[PDB]
């Protein structure tokens, strides 16, 4: 716009003003003492104002020098909100696509504070889950274990060269919860979700095919009727 | 107001002075020293006191050169609570009308060290739900999902080019949940409420065609009966 | 408060003592240097201690020339708690009268660093809240929803000019919630509370008046006795 | 302990002397360059250290000057608990007796950054409440509603130049709540709860005349029978 | 420790010499701006990381002239966690005895922005309790709020002169409970708790002597059978 | 490798350097005046950059000089995670042991601003429990506090020189809650939780031999039928 | 993009020449004072920018001399999200493969103000849980713990020299609870599973064997009636 122009115009002019004046102000301006504290607390303020915008540049310098993601990958900060689909790394501001669809506009300073993770680059889309049978099929945790590792291991869309772990191991307040943790090949996310859902189903067919099943949160009533007879 | 007016000429006044006196001090103030020492501490103070200002300040600058807004579109923050549509923006402060319709006063300083997110800007809104189904109806569930999935591909609302996900995903402690995930073509929050709507009453209608039902918070109580005979 | 008196007093004469001393003793006061010095450290103590009074002081003047806020109206802020009808605003501390008719003397620093809402400065009272239907009328949600629309087009109180959203858009835990979304024309507090009430009872008798009836939080029990035989 | 006023004094020694040689360092001790760093090095370690000290004296002397306070009245802040009556303002800190009868010491510092609300110094005291009907009593709320407003009409103990608001505005999860809002004409805190109580006994006498009965939690229980034959 | 006066001698030999060089390096070295500049900043970076230590040594010497806490009396302050007996005051860090006989060292210098509380030093212990009555006994409210506020009256444990509330001030969801708020003359925390003990046993008969038993969590039911036919 | 040692002698030059190049800058270095700023700016930003691990070094200092903890004492802190058994002091970081058997590396400076508890040195460990009778037994809490009182008074491992209180203080939502507070003579972690554990058999034993019987939850629920004839 | 290697090359000149021209500029530039408060007003705002970047390579240098993980380990803080096993340790960044198989760059400088722990240091796996028996089963609960104590000392995977701890010492509101705490030899999250997962069946039918079942979330319903005759 051109009164952009007009406004960095109006900027500069003031900065080289400013310079000149303090440059050449013991030629005509006296009391170059004075002219020092002035120029000091000027310029004092100013810095101890605009760090923020300098900080906000030199980050991404930096950003540009090591490049922790790229145009192209969706990066998110355990940190803080910053989750969505990198559109533009700019000197200043990054311009981020949200997953609804929403420009994000982060300061490039908030990368240097932050850690900042990159499901962009990641190798495998984790599936983790709990069965949480019923106290009752204790004596079928290890043949369930069993059949669902087993299952597990020849699934072709699980990877066999990560950790594939199926253990009873929570024992919790009204199930017996039983961690199935595994990676798939691919990490499309339209394939992953099919091969969880596909291991889900697996996974509900092993369980009643025994003679176990899955626990509501249960309890115990004690009742007592106090009603009038 | 006239008050406004002499403030304003106090306030010039008072920088007037100091000025002079700082610059022509040297000449008949002595102690150069002395008067370096008063400056100095009096505009480190200054100067630490209305830094808010002056990043205020350039923080308006910043925003009037990068635009993260315009003055219609509304905007909103994960770090802290702005939401609203942008009245008008100015030097200082930014004014932003509320959903409830009230002003709202936002200092630009904090728009340097937050991420600002503009749905004003989005291209398209977007439709997530959970179906939560009965739990004692698993084997309907990948007809269910392939219902679903398909009333959506021939939606006529619903923006093909986008991602368009139904998948068994959860195992929640009562039902079996379905992720829903997809997009509207319009943007318009009446449009895009009557198709959230309509896909709704698909849904339900779909569900309940399949012999399938909505899950409650289902538990087990296993009851004692401890009452006196 | 003679007191009063005496403290600005003593104050202005330690000021005055303290300038003529770093000022006059250039000659009488030898080491240069060691006085600089000195009178540096103590300044820039004391403008690191005060440094928040001084603040106080320039958000005072600048909350004078920008105006967030008049005497009459009342305010809010997201980030603190100043909610409150303001009765005053001083050059240090604005005094606020709450709600409960107490006086909340709030700095006039906070100002430069929060959010500052001006819910007295609105044009509409805003009428938002949801139906939650029982889930086993599904089938009457589309009709009740036109129902309740058609009504509040129809109502003297609503302002046809703001936004009129009446929609099922929840798949709520328990119920089938219908969300509605209105405005007011009235801005006093006790004809807005009428007018909700009224809308309120409406709404009631157009829920009733088809074969639909607002949800409870249910759960289903699945009972296993257990009790000796 | 006169060993610690010895160390008092050991303290002012050690401040007048290093003073003093500050000042005459330069005609008997040398290199005014290195005296003026370490003169400086350890005025800014003394500042930067010391400060609170420094911070608290001003803004005691604020405190004075600005009067948010008085021994008498009972002050609290939502940003800080402070709650309790004033017993005494010193310097450096103020001494607050708690409602617990315990003394609280509370650096005057804290005072310059929190907003401080003073009940003591309030007008009014505020009863608030809600009713919760039982949702079968719809057609009974108005007149409730009326027949509360007029018994507070009439009670000696209100204030009528206060807002007093009597209306249905909630929807709640289980109940038709009905917000009462007014004020007292006494702030003793033993007639406000006499008040209070003789309110609320006429509030329940008004819902018991109709057929109201305040509701409960009110859950669907959706029962369902697995106890095996 | 003989390595502890090893590493303190350390200590005093790089002052001393640090010392020596900047304050005679004119006479013996040369350069003296840049001696200048980096004594400069080896003292400014020696401050920044020692700040904290000068801090704790300056609250140390405040704790003493300022006397929030003896040495025998137990603190705790609501902003950190601090409670225990003070075991012994030193002049950097504070030894506090927790109630589990543990030993917890303070820095002074949080004592310097914290408010500190001293239950030491109060003069009277405090009974606050609610009674919750089982909601179907109003007409009870008055009557039991008077015999317990005459058995507070009459009870030679409670202090007269003190606060004695007890009144009917909530609208709780499941009961009307019944604040009841008042203070012993003991403070020494078994006959306070013994005091208390025969106040709740007294306030327990008084409430059974009148038909008003207290109150559970209620709740209403509304059962659905579902139940296969 | 040696890569470590090569680091650091780079490091040792590069600072050599640096501090030749400006104490002698005055012979040959051109501007003694631009140097002197060069240097202020780069010694300012080092120092500031490495604030944090100076501060470490004197924490470790500190530490090594005041005592919190030796090798042996496991530690731990209400401000912050550092519990575990101290496994070494470093200068700057403190190796700690975890009750997890896992390292713990705490930087040294996280000790001069938080309170240090020190479980190590405790005196005697702490048993705390409550009771919690029925509503029904509140003529039986006397007699059950004076047995718990008596049993704990002859118990063998209790120490009778610390704190033993029994007292019924709560009012509990659906019981009637007796404190139990006394202290073991070991301190172990082994005969500790042994005599625990004896304790809360005989105190079993206790409330059993009376009809007490130890409460639960115990709500109500006034049913009301909505059953489809 | 050889334009990464131009504003590289920009950048460096930049620095360069304004080296020169300070350094220079004393020669030709004249107002000494002036040029030298340009110079330090530029190196102070510069610092301030850049204080983060300088942190983080120092902190990574110290992380290089002090080592708490390296490559192949696995790190985790209690203060920040920074878990999964380090990839490769930076001058400014320290990737680190978290467990979901997704990258994550954190800044060296988080390392200096955290703690850091190391469980791939980690020498034994903890085995620690709760039994929870159904509280009316107190009479068995010494023999189910000296059962469970026995099974534990002579399981094969446990290891006897670390703390082995079983004991009754909890009282919850629906349990009895028996803390098991004991330590595995191996480390390598698979056989730790599986020895857990065996040691948790071992537990169940211990607890089994004697008649003494695990607890739910009891309750005392008492059940009332009001539903019309
Ligand atoms: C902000 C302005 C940034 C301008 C360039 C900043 C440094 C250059 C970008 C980083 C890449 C780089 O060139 O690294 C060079 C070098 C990396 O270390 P090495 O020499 O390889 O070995 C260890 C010796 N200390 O130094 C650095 O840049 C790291 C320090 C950067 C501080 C900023
Ligand atoms: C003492 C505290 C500050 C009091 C002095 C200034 C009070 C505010 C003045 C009110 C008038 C005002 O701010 O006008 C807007 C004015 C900018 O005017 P423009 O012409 O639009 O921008 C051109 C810049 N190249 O804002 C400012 O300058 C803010 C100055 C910072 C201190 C306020
Ligand atoms: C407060 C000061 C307000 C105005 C400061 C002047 C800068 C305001 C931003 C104007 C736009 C701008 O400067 O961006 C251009 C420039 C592009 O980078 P270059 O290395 O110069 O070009 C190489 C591209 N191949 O970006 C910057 O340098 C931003 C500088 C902001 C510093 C403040
Ligand atoms: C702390 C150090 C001791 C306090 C010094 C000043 C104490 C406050 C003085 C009493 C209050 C007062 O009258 O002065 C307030 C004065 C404003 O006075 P006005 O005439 O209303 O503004 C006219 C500008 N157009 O504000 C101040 O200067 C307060 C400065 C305090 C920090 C020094
Ligand atoms: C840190 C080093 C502390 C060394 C001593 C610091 C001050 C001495 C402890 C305070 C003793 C004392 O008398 O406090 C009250 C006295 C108040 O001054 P008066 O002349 O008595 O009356 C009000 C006029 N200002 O001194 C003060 O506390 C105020 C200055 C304290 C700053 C420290
Ligand atoms: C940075 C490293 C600093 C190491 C030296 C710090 C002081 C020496 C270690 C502490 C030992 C010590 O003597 O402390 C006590 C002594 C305080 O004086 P006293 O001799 O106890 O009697 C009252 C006289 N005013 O020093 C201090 O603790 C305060 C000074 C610590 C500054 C750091
Ligand atoms: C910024 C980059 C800093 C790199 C250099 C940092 C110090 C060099 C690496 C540490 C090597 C080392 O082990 O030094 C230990 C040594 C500890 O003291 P000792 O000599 O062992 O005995 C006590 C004497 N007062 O020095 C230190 O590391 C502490 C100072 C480090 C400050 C940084």
């Amino acid at each position: 716009d051109i009164t952009s122009a007009r406004i960095m115009s109006r900027i500069i002019k003031i900065t080289i003003i400013v310079v000149l004046v303090l440059l050449y102000g013991e030629h005509f301006g006296m009391s170059l003492s004075g002219l020092l504290t002035f120029g000091g607390i000027g310029g004092l303020a100013v810095g101890m104002a605009g760090k923020d915008i300098l900080s906000n540049f030199f980050s991404g310098i930096m950003l540009y020098f090591d490049r922790p993601f790229s145009i192209g990958d969706w990066i998110r900060s355990p940190d803080r909100n910053i989750e969505g689909t990198v559109a533009e790394i700019g000197w200043r501001i990054t311009k981020i696509t949200t997953f609804d669809n929403r420009p994000l506009y982060v300061p490039n300073s908030l990368f240097s504070s932050i850690s900042v993770e990159n499901p962009g680059r990641m190798t495998n889309r984790r599936i983790t889950t709990t069965i949480g049978l019923r106290y009752e099929d204790a004596a079928k945790v290890g043949v369930i274990v069993e059949a669902v590792r087993e299952m597990l291991k020849n699934h072709p869309a699980i990877d066999q060269r990560q950790t594939l772990l199926v253990y009873f191991n929570q024992f919790a307040d009204s199930s017996l919860n039983i961690m199935v943790y595994c990676f798939t090949k691919t990490t499309v996310w339209a394939e992953w979700l099919a091969a969880q859902q596909d291991v889900y189903l697996k996974i509900i067919d092993i369980v009643q095919s025994h003679g176990a099943d899955f626990a509501f949160p249960s309890q115990t009533l004690y009742m007592d009727n106090i009603t009038p007879p």
